[PDB]
């Protein structure tokens, strides 16, 4: 069995081995890659996602997320508070302001030992979830606004047609952005690029041990569990590092530079934050081997998960017995 300490891999690929998209997310699979949840993919010396990023400020942040944390250092929640709407210009500028901007700190250690003393104490915006991309159009390779759809897989593997699109989205974040402890919807992949600017630290656990992971999640949530049986869905909770080893949850972690893709597989439990003012686009996708966790994926009902239009045939389609009262916590 290949890495069956579920380590995150890190792949150089040769300009030709960066031409077929599929081929390589199957060799990394081949080479144990999917074991740890998480794999680094650094493109080769030759390729580039646009000329210049000269001309960024101009987009639309039309729904700035100002992210106000609950709870203890390690252990915590966060909600989204909407502020009104920002240009990426604008958002730079109050990402570098000097009530945002990065501390001074000796290296990436140095900045984690930061972000979990404090980020409970400061509230972040982040420039989250906006549609679109920052690819060329002329780029051919990696180009994450012209991947395979993941209605295109299920309808080549499965055979049914359904509705529904998939398209990337944008990320602004600046100094202690946080994401949440998730997985994808319907436990998809995710493929994400970052642009430009500071790095992401991220945190895995192995889809092999995602149940561990839920269980203390259940522990340290008690409220919330009682409330939903798959709250991680809602997006909200953090638990450090420090925490997960108190408990024996089996992780990894890496930093993320720009310039590097990070994919994650199904069913990987991650979480992170970004150092200081950045870019990065992300999209969802599919290969045969994600149907039969498509099958598998837990669902919020609650009404708080609430998700695209596109998820709606992925239930429908993949898990029948689910759909009615998935649907009603949709509406
Ligand atoms: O970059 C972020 O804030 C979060 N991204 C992801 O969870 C991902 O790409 O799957
Ligand atoms: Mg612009
Ligand atoms: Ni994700
Ligand atoms: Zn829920």
């Amino acid at each position: 069995a290949q890495n069956p300490n579920c380590n995150i891999m890190i792949f150089h690929p040769t300009k030709e081995e960066f031409n077929d998209f599929d081929k390589y997310i199957a060799y990394m699979e081949s080479q144990g890659a999917h074991r740890a949840g998480l794999a680094k993919i650094i493109p080769p010396k030759e390729w580039k996602a646009r000329e210049t990023y000269d001309n960024i400020s101009e987009i639309l942040i039309a729904t700035p997320l100002q992210q106000v944390a609950s709870g203890r250092a390690g252990v915590f929640t966060q909600y989204h508070k909407k502020k009104k709407a920002m240009t990426v210009g604008e958002y730079r500028h109050l990402a570098n302001s000097k009530k945002y901007q990065t501390p001074p700190h000796q290296n990436f250690e140095d900045l984690e030992r930061k972000y979990w003393k404090n980020r409970i104490y400061n509230s972040p915006i982040y420039g989250a979830d906006i549609s679109g991309s920052l690819f060329d159009e002329n780029t051919k390779q990696w180009n994450l606004g012209h991947l395979g759809t993941i209605q295109d897989l299920l309808e080549k593997e499965c055979g049914v047609v359904i509705e529904g699109v998939n398209t990337p989205y944008l990320y602004f974040g600046m100094w202690k952005t946080t994401f949440a402890w998730h997985t994808e919807d319907m436990d998809l992949y995710s493929i994400n690029y970052l642009h430009l600017g500071e790095p992401k630290t991220w945190y895995v656990v192995p889809p092999e041990h995602g149940q561990r992971l839920e269980r203390l999640a259940r522990e340290l949530f008690p409220g919330s569990s009682r409330g939903c049986g798959a709250f991680l869905r809602h997006k909200v909770a953090l638990i450090s590092p420090t925490v997960l080893k108190e408990n024996g949850i089996p992780f990894n972690r890496i930093t993320q530079e720009a310039g590097e893709f990070m994919v994650t597989f199904p069913y990987g439990y991650h979480a992170g934050f970004n150092h200081g003012f950045n870019c990065a686009e992300a999209i969802n996708f599919a290969t045969p081997r994600w149907i039969d966790y498509g099958k598998m994926a837990s669902q919020c009902s609650c009404g708080e998960a609430r998700v695209t239009f596109s998820m709606d045939a992925f239930v429908r389609i993949l898990q029948p017995e689910r759909y009615d009262l998935w649907k009603r916590g949709q509406d």
